[PDB]
């Protein structure tokens, strides 16, 4: 009868680096003081992000609207990394892209230029208490309609030829829905990959069988993998307490996790009536979802193999505390039928896991203990929700 799992606590996969989410105070407002600490902060009713992503304004009277926030996001605990939309405007150039006229590029003879504009950026924060963690070459380069366009010739000339000259790690090149033609070449170029640092990638009609990347297995080493932006399933007005279209939120961080190998996972706005956060300051379902993992898999936490899908509707992951070998594993039940699953921990010492359930009615519920009979732990996941054991 009953569907198993196994947790191989002994194949290490990859050190998760965080999650979190957009700030963006020149497009909409900013985060407010008790918004940080929603946030970034990990207590009770907090979202225990780890990482905020910002924007690199093509106008530098801009820059100090970010300070606020990125202060605040790393005293707490968080990294921040930077993502420019357009260079300023004295290095485009237009041209005409598959028949539409007045598209953004960035000139030829500005890639230095534009190294400099970034590497001002990057000492403007320092400066300003913000010591970024990593800086991108461009949002979007591939789904630039409304910004700078980069094909991926131009985008392996920079990371090749300039992207060296960056004070900060670089990341690159945040392609729309983690297109590979948008990477391939820099990872298959000894100069641009050496000056690679992160692969950033957004999830924007990701299918599962596009998370993997054998390349990046193979070029990889050293480098981190990070999902920097994406909102799911939709961006809709006064979505985000919706259900069960919530549990799409965990479904996708799952399969950024163990589909794709990501290290991170960063949403679009934090506070949106479609975010994780909303107007009111307060967690909605879409967030609680992310909260499952966010406030449990902590930086620096490793992914280990774990059975995957056990049973049809059923996804699990999990992740290792290398200070203690303690497991962390998020389990997520799509169906409208109780699920009991068996999972073995080959080799734990660990005998009890805590346990705390979202489902369209409670949030984070604390319930009862589960207790492992040796080093099997056997759980009955209730319909339509979320659980993370601990």
């Amino acid at each position: 009868h009953m569907a198993s799992a196994t947790i191989n606590l002994s194949a290490e996969k990859q050190v998760i680096r965080g999650f979190g989410g957009m700030n963006h105070p020149v497009w909409i407002s900013d985060l407010t003081p008790q918004q940080r600490d929603t946030a970034f902060g990990n207590g009770e009713g907090q979202l225990g992000f780890t990482i905020l992503r910002i924007h690199v304004d093509e106008n530098r009277n801009n820059w100090s609207k970010e300070v606020a926030t990125a202060r605040r996001a790393i005293e707490l605990g968080a990294i921040v990394s930077a993502s420019p939309w357009n260079p300023p405007s004295n290095m485009v150039e237009t041209f005409t892209r598959n028949g539409v006229p007045n598209q953004k590029r960035l000139r030829y003879d500005k890639y230095g230029d534009y190294v400099q504009h970034l590497n001002d950026f990057v000492a403007y924060m320092k400066s300003n208490g913000v010591d970024l963690y990593a800086i991108s070459v461009q949002n979007e380069p591939d789904y630039a309609h409304e910004w700078t366009w980069w094909t991926p010739q131009e985008m392996l000339r920079f990371m090749r030829d300039y992207a060296g000259q960056i004070n900060c790690r670089v990341m690159a090149p945040e392609s729309f829905q983690y297109l590979k033609n948008m990477s391939d070449p820099i990872l298959n170029d000894p100069q641009a990959l050496a000056n690679l640092d992160i692969l950033g990638a957004h999830f924007y009609g990701t299918t599962v069988n596009n998370m993997p990347y054998p390349l990046f297995e193979q070029k990889g080493a050293g480098k981190e993998l990070w999902m920097t932006e994406v909102y799911v399933p939709n961006s809709d007005s006064n979505s985000a307490d919706r259900w069960p279209e919530a549990l799409e939120v965990a479904h996708n961080m799952h399969n950024a996790l163990v589909e794709g190998n990501f290290q991170a996972y960063v949403w679009w706005y934090i506070r949106r009536s479609y975010g994780p956060m909303k107007e009111d300051g307060t967690i909605s379902k879409r967030g609680y979802m992310m909260a499952h993992y966010s406030k449990f898999v902590r930086p620096g936490y490793v992914r280990v193999d774990a059975t995957k899908n056990p049973t049809y509707n059923v996804y699990l992951s999990a992740c290792k505390n290398k200070k203690d070998n303690s497991v962390v594993a998020v389990v997520i039940n799509k169906s409208t039928e109780a699920k009991t699953i068996n999972i073995s921990v080959p080799g734990t010492s660990i005998r009890k896991w805590e346990r705390y359930v979202t489902t369209g009615s409670k949030n984070l519920r604390k319930e009862s203990d589960i207790n492992a009979s040796g080093t099997t732990f056997q759980v009955t996941l209730e319909p339509q929700s979320v659980t993370t054991f601990v």
